[PDB]
């Protein structure tokens, strides 16, 4: 069976991907992280192996597992917006430098790497549909620190593309668009995966704080149920016909589009009608605050390379992600 190394497995994508692979009979999962609370249900599984580790501290221990495995998925990164500008140097040392080491182990040992790039790479691209192969990337002046996350991830994509071109590194890059469902990552966890926007709004509802709408909350985003999203990540791992080699694939549901304001409304509506509503404080309302306007993905590469098409409707994802969250909260 194919050995899949998940770096930063203790989280949203790690949980769902693991469930998926183990469901199959030809995969061996090595989940590396500093903790396992989020994937404890798998610790006893015969084909799951927890590996104590940290990509910032361990050098050798990780290089070892890269050589021991077949496919590598680096999920450790700081993707929370505040942090970009808050502690830029850390975001750069972890997201860029540490991940580069791992990218390099993959080329050294000729392993396949499935790397999570970001939709932020497109920046303020004017295309209505962000295309992995044709869209230009637009960012602000350097005096706008907000873009350091975007440009860093973008440089990594280029470095990977360079290794694939000059050193035969086998790879596939994927760009997730607001993945959501049960088991969302903690808002401050350095594991990429769950949509931060919906995690934040649900927290607002759960804690009784207002839903901040920046400049009206008119910016639009696309939401993807994790059942759809993880199904695509799964096929990238399958790599039928090797169609994913050297590819950059957007993974999101372009039909689930909503402004932050509408998202807040749908969430609130589903919240009010929920059985456990009474255990949460009263809604604090929407606060308009004023200190990227659209992010719709082209999914032609996913159709082509994966024969994938998102099947879950917006409401369904909304209701299920909120439901699971509310029933998981520790009221004491």
């Amino acid at each position: 069976r194919t050995r899949v190394l998940i770096l930063g497995v203790n989280g949203f994508i790690g949980n769902h991907l693991t469930e998926r692979l183990l469901r199959e009979d030809h995969y061996e999962v090595y989940g590396l992280d500093i903790g396992s609370d989020a994937i404890s249900r798998f610790l006893n599984h015969p084909h799951f192996h927890f590996v104590e580790g940290d990509i910032s501290i361990h050098s050798e221990w990780i290089e070892y597992h890269v050589k021991k495995c077949d496919v590598v998925l680096p999920l450790v990164a700081i993707a929370t917006p505040i942090e970009y500008t808050r502690n830029p140097l850390r975001v750069f040392e972890l997201d860029f430098e540490e991940n580069l080491r791992i990218i390099r182990y993959c080329v050294k040992y000729r392993k396949r790497i499935i790397f999570p790039s970001t939709a932020e790479v497109y920046g303020m691209c004017s295309d209505k549909y962000f295309d992995e192969d044709h869209s230009n990337l637009i960012v602000g002046p350097v005096n706008k620190p907000r873009w350091i996350y975007s440009v860093s991830k973008q440089l990594l994509d280029r470095v990977i593309w360079a290794y694939g071109e000059k050193e035969g590194l086998q790879f596939t890059l994927f760009r997730p668009f607001n993945w959501m469902g049960p088991r969302l990552d903690n808002l401050n966890a350095a594991r990429i995966g769950s949509s931060r926007a919906i995690t934040q709004l649900i927290l607002n509802l759960v804690e009784g704080s207002p839903i901040k709408l920046i400049d009206g909350g008119k910016q639009k985003r696309c939401f993807t149920d994790i059942r759809d999203g993880i199904e695509a990540l799964y096929r990238i791992i399958e790599n039928a016909g090797n169609r994913c080699d050297g590819e950059i694939i957007n993974i999101g549901n372009p039909e689930n589009e909503a402004s932050i304001e509408e998202l807040g409304e749908m969430l609130l509506a589903s919240f009010e009608k929920h059985p456990l509503r009474h255990h949460f404080p009263p809604f604090a309302g929407f606060r308009v605050v004023e200190s990227v306007e659209h992010r719709k993905p082209s999914i032609r590469n996913a159709h082509r390379c994966l024969d994938w098409e998102p099947k879950i409707d917006m409401q369904e994802t909304i209701d299920e992600t909120l439901d699971f969250f509310l029933r998981t909260v520790d009221l004491t």
